[PDB]
């Protein structure tokens, strides 16, 4: 059995025997499984643009799109969007949970951070796409696409998005990102929409604005 490479997480998570699939075992409950198809049946059309395809169940094991097999150089960063179980954001509205050589940079996902340090660590992820600064700025500016359609749809989204994370991704060339919305095994049927996950994709629009404007 092939390890997956997580970036967060202390899920059971393997390549499928197959390409392109990954096998996330649901530890606690099948709720993640449950949300899914909830939302299959309600937002099919948020399903499709934000969460990696969900392929079927396998006894406790979900099979899922891996997000990063279209990709020769892979950089992930994995960001908590959704309420914490009980302790409060690292970064005020998000938690980074960790993204590729956060070691190298001496990242650690318990740590409170400031506005200065939260925009750092995003710098950091940043550095393996090189020096072309007009070409960086793309994935910054494809990113900002796709959240600001997601932030826009979730006003019309009557679920509690507890625990879910945004999954970053772009290739050492910049020739390619994504951004997809993740884990729903503590997401929660409610009667309005989630405010504290819009401030959290807001507040990271904000700052990957600010990196997409600078001149520096
Ligand atoms: O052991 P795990 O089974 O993976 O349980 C993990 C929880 O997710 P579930 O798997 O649904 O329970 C997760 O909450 P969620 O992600 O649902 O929001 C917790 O985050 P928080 O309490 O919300 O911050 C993680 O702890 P910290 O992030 O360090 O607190 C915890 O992992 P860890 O305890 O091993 O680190
Ligand atoms: N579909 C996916 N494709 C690729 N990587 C994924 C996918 N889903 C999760 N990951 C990776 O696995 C990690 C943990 O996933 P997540 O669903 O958040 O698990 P957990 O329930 O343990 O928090 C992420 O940080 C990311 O690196
Ligand atoms: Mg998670």
């Amino acid at each position: 059995i092939r390890i997956f490479p997580r970036i967060a997480g202390r899920s059971y998570i393997i390549y499928g025997q197959t390409s392109g699939i990954i096998c996330k075992r649901m530890e606690k409950s099948d709720n993640e499984f449950v949300i899914y198809n909830y939302i299959s049946e309600h937002y099919d059309k948020f399903l499709k643009k934000y969460v990696p395809k969900l392929y079927g169940k396998n006894n406790d094991m979900l099979l899922l799109e891996d997000l990063t097999y279209n990709y020769n150089n892979p950089n992930v960063m994995d960001v908590k969007i959704g309420a914490r179980k009980r302790k409060s954001h690292t970064s005020g509205f998000f938690s980074i949970r960790g993204y590729t050589n956060s070691h190298d940079y001496k990242f650690d996902p318990d740590e409170y951070l400031t506005s200065e340090s939260t925009i750092n660590h995003i710098k950091n992820f940043m550095e393996a796409g090189g020096e072309n600064r007009d070409k960086t700025k793309q994935v910054l500016l494809k990113w900002i696409m796709k959240l600001s359609e997601l932030a826009n749809d979730l006003f019309e989204i009557n679920l509690k998005f507890d625990g879910v994370s945004l999954i970053f991704i772009y290739d050492d060339d910049c020739s390619k990102c994504d951004v997809n919305v993740v884990d729903f095994s503590r997401v929660k049927l409610i009667d309005t929409n989630d405010q504290m996950t819009i401030s959290a994709v807001t507040n990271l629009i904000k700052i990957l604005s600010e990196l997409a404007d600078n001149p520096l």
